[PDB]
């Protein structure tokens, strides 16, 4: 009944407990990263996404893929290329489209 939220949820778990998941449980901070905020204009992070859902945010899975995306493009327009942020991002970018192809939320 209520089916969407139970599927974001699902994957937004999943992608949090993934081993790569670990850069962006939270918001940059100021103090760490010359810059992020002049440049990365819409910030996104799990723990922002976990609070959206909670609150109800995610009334379509274009809004919930839109807010994932922008969190790995946001890290790899900021992070060298081969610094460990960057591949955790395309890690778990991959493990991302795996995961919404399986819940046919992309098909
Ligand atoms: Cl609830």
């Amino acid at each position: 009944p209520d089916q969407l939220y139970s599927t974001l949820k699902s994957i937004l778990q999943q992608v949090k407990s993934h081993q790569s998941a670990w850069p962006f449980m939270e918001p940059v901070k100021r103090t760490e990263a010359p810059g992020y905020y002049e440049v990365i204009r819409f910030p996104m992070d799990l723990k922002t996404m976990s609070e959206r859902l909670k609150n109800r945010y995610y009334v379509s899975k274009k809004l919930f893929m839109a807010d994932l995306q922008r969190v790995f493009t946001n890290c790899k327009e900021y992070n060298p290329p081969e610094s460990e942020y960057y591949k955790c991002a395309n890690i778990l970018e991959k493990f991302f489209f795996s995961k919404i192809k399986e819940a046919g939320l992309i098909d």
